[PDB]
């Protein structure tokens, strides 16, 4: 409150009155000098980094409400101004940011050669022009967080008022120590909850829930621990959009929460997604959740989105910056630069150390390193993957094989995940005629997640972006693919003709797999393909570990023992989970070498075996916690 | 108040007869209280009460009500004329809480009587129930002090008990999923043992104590500041023995707020108060702050709840603790925690010898079903393995007679308690044979002071000293040997004076009266020094031990002044109050019930890895070495 107006006082002291100073804010992460000349914005903002690197904060500078335009009449000055050349295909304004969002055919013609034509644009109309290339298809769940953010502008300008009020404080203690306790999916695959501890901060990185179908005693997050209470937590860091790891964030906001979630723009879109996915299966199968909608709702006001690589103040004495993890669109690894750095830490998340056809494979180069926090899912020498090649030849054998059955392939597979990387494959082995044209039916869930895909380029490989953007190749398109909704469907579909069958519910836990699966295990001729990690207690692991004699409800609810004669087919070599000796090698190779390593996410013998292996090739003592131990990193 | 209580006292009353004429039924602290109307009940061994005790799984007493208690003036006539002198009585005290009247007398045998005669008479006569003890050689100030503070607050101390006691014998809250152990203090160090054991329904400290290495305050104090810690959640601390690196911060807790108790020895009570007491008075007497004065300690002692070994007593609804004697020092404790079920029990060493010494029994060895062992680390390491004390007293005996005729003092630090105790007894013996020549012995106040509560606690010296003295009538620390000092300008009269013995305060030397001597004998060559404690990281006994001889410090006009030693500096290995390498690992061999996992703490960083490596190679028993904020989950 008081330390903030010498820092308002050093920008003042900093600036010439020609730059006219409107009033100076703090939001969130930044600080926010807004000007009544918006050509100012324009010019070389070399004088205020000079004073952002001298106050070692991020400053933006953005119109003041009063010299912006009237949305109505912005509009006609920018059709002025492009004019039809680069066909735009919508506007949006950002009362916050003081952005006018314009996507276009051809986006380069609305920037002008050196940056000319949208300069023109702040000049004429005061708004920070947001240059975006037009998505091959709208995504249902962006337009409703869209929506969301719009209408609720009052209230975020206040969260980002206050958060930053609490953000740019002084720290109230010295930094004598950092701790990190356990508080899910340590020793185990499930409830991925980490949390830090400051004498100063409280942090959560990560707070999933435990998929599989079992008690609340190991589906949920310790949050009775003694040293975790609601109001002291600063922050929520959500590495990617899988439940495991982002679940439990609607429960928090349910119980109170009322600080802010950080994450890639993607992570937050399928979130929002996959939350809403699993009230529809709760209110489908008539469960008792506690999250509603609007819990959702809440999560999304206190997000906020950030870029890979875009460091960030987040509290008085943590620096976060993201990293592309490269397991899932917008999967991240968190960094986090704690009070005079000299003992960092990274968290990985979900990661894979190596390029996929969709994704860029996961960052080895960071500031510097003290702790680092890697997840352990293919851990253990008996874990090495298959090559990608020999992985792909296998798949189309195994296709080629149910085909000349006349069967129908069912692979279940979460929204997103393995979903995308296969949709990739298939298309093209299809397309080529490596394997025979056969219609690919996938559920409406992975379908607007592959929306969400193309709408965040950015956050694909160079490689598929630009076979997409450049080269109009978009494998999801493709008339190969059918979008799939409703049971009434899905019965011609397994009566029909063979074919691939893409079903949501990864690991075939209740969904719609479940419902295919029903209808086909009982025919040698059809066969069920594994692709993604199968976690301990899902039924996909109890199918995959050999069971053949499952009991589930009937056309109606009756309980019916179901004898599969199906073919059961495990793909190893796909999963979005770096491997045993990629593990390996990623350790070798990292940006600087890191004194201590904890290992989490990883199933209980794996990661002891795991442990043993680093130290022993490496020298580098690693921690392998229990889930309500606490590890000192400062 | 509370349903779960009533229940209790309806089973209980159910089961006995009319005859006693149960007057009410409280709960007071750990234990359940029969009040009786009928004093002459209290005389019957309690057979049907033992009964109904074992049944129900809580400890029971019996006191006579306040109603059929007489005039403790009037008591006093009635006592006097049922002895009626022979028996001489020294002091008589009462005590309002237990109903119980205290008598010092020089022939207690005869306020017994035959049969217990006598004692039950006064039962009879009083409703008072005598407690009888022998007259102590010495009084000890400080437990009279502490006496007169029970008496003047047995008002406010009746109304903790049964609040304590309300808290106690509730049902669990919650199920024993899971228990923790969070490390705040002497962890990969030797300073500040603090630990924090927590269950999903309590929260107890295990030690408190202060790194006496006076530095800065980051590294003299236990993490409090810890998120899981909050005083209001507290509900016990256990303090294993007197040592300020364990007790010396629990004044901290109720100078802030704390409400609850405190568990331990009666000795360990006794002799904590006057360490503690002793380093307020060496902070005000030396210009120095400290986050708690004399207030605080005397609220401490109102909060102590005293156990005897092997004492079963209720702490938390689903803890049970016994203490089991650690041999370190007197009244030196073994926490054995019964929690939940009692499949994940765990016991807590503190400092321990695992040897019989000349004042001591040997550490416990055996306990009941355990799953979690911590124990100290102080000589960890292969290298830090004792030669037996026979060498050590010969080698200590050479040194003696080598300094004394060269016209030269010997000086031995110690702190009031430890190795002070154990030193006199193998000297006063080795005067009196004349294996030593006959030269005074100079004592520091503190450590007669604290001699004087070993002599009111003989139940807990060995069984050997405690035949020796009160039996015998050989009580070492009468000798005329030996003198007791007070006042500075006593010590400059035995500095200018003929070569002896010196025993000074403060062990590594911090201050003190330690100090003192130091800076007036050390840059002779005819003198020497004799370390026999550990010497700790943050002070000048550790460097002074390593071989260093040149030291800044205050002169007598507060002068920054130079120091060059000349002396001969000389460790005797084998006398520490800490089992050694061997023994250490022994205890390991020959603990009761094998434990399944092993934490390490109060040892030096090196010592303390080195020894797990070396647990875990032999005995292939998980040996964790946690840092110092760190947690380890023991269910
Ligand atoms: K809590
Ligand atoms: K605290
Ligand atoms: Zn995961
Ligand atoms: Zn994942
Ligand atoms: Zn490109
Ligand atoms: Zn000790
Ligand atoms: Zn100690």
């Amino acid at each position: 409150s008081e330390m903030l107006e010498e820092i308002k006082r050093t920008i003042m002291q900093r600036l010439p009155e020609r730059v006219q100073v409107a009033k100076v804010e703090f939001e969130g992460p930044e600080v926010v000098i807004y000007t009544k000349n918006p050509e100012i914005i324009t010019e070389n903002g070399n004088l205020i980094r000079d004073i952002a690197k001298d106050i070692r904060k991020r400053i933006i500078i953005r119109s003041d409400r009063s010299v912006l335009m009237d949305p109505e009449k912005a509009i006609r000055k920018i059709h002025e101004i492009v004019p039809e050349e680069a066909k735009i295909t919508n506007i949006s304004f950002d009362d916050v940011t003081c952005e006018v969002i314009i996507e276009a055919r051809k986006p380069g013609l609305v920037i002008g050669k050196y940056g000319s034509t949208s300069r023109e644009i702040v000049k004429n109309t005061g708004w920070a022009p947001k240059i975006l290339r037009t998505p091959p298809i709208s995504s249902e769940i962006i337009e409703r967080i869209r929506r969301t953010l719009r209408k609720n502008s009052k209230e975020r300008k206040k969260i980002l008022q206050q958060l930053g009020n609490r953000i740019h404080q002084k720290p109230k203690y010295d930094n004598d120590w950092a701790r990190l306790t356990a508080m899910g999916g340590f020793r185990e695959v499930g409830r991925s909850c980490l949390y830090l501890q400051t004498p100063n901060s409280r942090v959560l990185l990560d707070c999933g829930v435990n998929v599989a179908g079992g008690d609340d005693k190991n589906s949920y997050p310790y949050l009775n621990v003694p040293e975790f209470t609601l109001d002291s937590l600063d922050a929520v860091i959500i590495t990617h959009a899988h439940l495991d790891h982002s679940g439990f964030l609607p429960y928090l906001y349910h119980y109170g929460y009322d600080g802010p979630v950080y994450c890639t723009a993607p992570t937050r879109d399928l979130m929002t997604l996959l939350q809403l996915d699993h009230i529809d299966i709760a209110h489908r199968e008539d469960e008792p959740l506690p999250f509603n909608v609007k819990h959702v709702k809440k999560s999304v006001k206190h997000t906020i989105t950030l870029d890979y690589g875009e460091v960030t103040d987040i509290a008085p004495d943590i620096r976060l910056t993201l990293h592309n993890a490269g397991h899932i669109l917008g999967s991240a690894m968190a960094h986090l630069h704690i009070g005079d750095g000299q003992h960092n830490m990274v968290y990985t998340g979900d990661f894979k150390y190596e390029q996929s056809r969709l994704l860029e494979a996961a960052a080895n180069r960071f500031p510097r390193i003290e702790t680092l926090v890697m997840e352990s899912t293919y851990g253990g020498h008996e874990d090495v993957q298959p090559s990608r090649n020999r992985a792909e030849k296998e798949l189309v054998k195994t296709i080629y094989s149910t085909l000349r059955r006349g069967g129908k392939i069912l692979i279940p597979v979460f929204a997103v995940g393995r979903a995308q990387e296969l949709m990739i494959v298939l298309e093209e082995y299809i397309r080529t005629g490596i394997i025979d044209e056969v219609p690919v039916y996938i559920d409406g869930m992975i379908w607007e997640a592959n929306a969400i895909h193309t709408a965040r380029p950015e956050y694909l490989s160079k490689d598929l972006r630009d076979q997409i953007f450049h080269m109009g190749h978009n494998p999801f398109i493709s008339d190969i693919f059918h979008k799939v909704n409703g049971m009434d469907e899905r019965r011609e579909i397994v009566e029909g003709e063979p074919s691939i069958i893409l079903s949501t519910s990864g690991m075939l836990t209740g969904g719609n797999s479940l419902e295919y699966f029903k209808w086909l295990c009982e025919d040698p001729d059809n066969s069920l393909v594994f692709v993604g990690y199968q976690a301990e207690g899902s039924l996909g692991r109890r199918i995959q570990k050999g069971w053949k004699e499952i009991p589930l409800k009937d056309e109606d609810d009756k309980m019916r023992v179901y004898n599969v004669r199906m073919n059961i087919k495990t793909i190893e070599g796909f999963s979005g989970h770096s491997d045993r000796r990629q593990l390996m090698e990623y350790v070798k190779r990292i940006s600087p070498k890191p004194e201590k390593i904890l290992l989490c996410h990883g199933d209980n013998y794996k990661t002891l075996d795991l442990a043993s292996s680093i130290y022993r090739t490496y020298r580098i003592e690693t921690k392998t916690p229990l889930n309500l131990e606490t590890v000192r990193i400062q």
